[PDB]
């Protein structure tokens, strides 16, 4: 038998973030769980999974990725719960 | 037997985030859970999956991925419950 | 027997979000739960799955992608329940 | 028999991050539990899973990744729970 | 008989992370855990799994990376929870 017990009792105030999980028993992929707390910020992907033979014969190609320009950001408690505080962004 | 318990008696005010799974028992993807909290910010993708046999024979390609300008994101308590606090931007 | 409690008795006034799943037992996805909570913000993509043999003889193509200008996101307690609290944006 | 205990009983207000996994029994993944607490940040890839036999025969290919610009990332607090704080950002 | 306790009465308000992991019993990989709290930042790849038999005869590739410009990450407290302080970013 399994028995799986997370914050059984709570009388205060808390910021709680609560992830349970419980098992019993060219991309491929059968079982998972990805991301059950995923924050990408700026994230970027080029030419993923172009597919079977590309550019397969005589290929000229020219690939050329400019990353650039002013760009800002700006974040305060990623990820993070707070009971009692003062969280401030200026 | 499986039994599973999570946050059984709350007295409080909690700012609270359960993520409870139980489970018993060119891509291909069979049995998943994906982003049952994702942020995704500002996140890009060029040329994904193009299929099967592209560009094949005699291809002339010029990709430029120009990236750039006065870009902002400001957030403040990002997947962040809070019970008893202040939050300001300014 | 499988057996599952969330937030069985609830006394006070807190800010929740409950996510419960219980399971018992080009592009190719069978059995999937996807973004039960997921928040896209400036998401792009460009050419995805152009299909079975795109530009497939003697292809002259000129690709530009050009991202700039001006933008703003503000944003505050994204996925952040929040009980006793002051949020301001200004 | 198995048996699991995190937090049975709580009386303050503790700002906290719970992960419980409790389990009993070109590219292939089984199974697998990714990025329960991931947090990407100007995370970036070029050319990944180009596919079976790309550039075969008499490929030119300049390939050329120009990175740059003024780019800012102010975060306080990542993956930091905090009870009793002040957090502030200017 | 397994039997594990974590945190099993908490009376003040502490800033707590918890990982329990409870088991009983091109690229390959059949069963594992990754990145349960994973913070990568400013995490560059170029040219990953181009697949099988890539450039394979009278290839003539020129591959330049450059990688400059003025970037800054600012950061406090990572991975980092407290209890009773102040943090500041100015």
């Amino acid at each position: 038998p399994l028995m799986v017990k997370v914050l059984d009792a709570v009388r205060g105030s808390p910021a709680i973030n609560v992830a349970v999980h419980v098992f019993r028993k060219l991309t491929t992929e059968e079982e998972f769980v990805e991301g059950i707390y995923k924050v990408e910020i700026d994230t970027k992907s080029y030419w993923k999974a172009l597919g079977i033979s590309p550019f397969h014969e005589h290929a000229e190609v020219v690939f050329t990725a400019n990353d650039s320009g002013p760009r800002r950001y700006t974040i305060a408690a990623l990820l993070s719960p707070y009971s009692y505080s003062t969280t401030a962004v200026t």
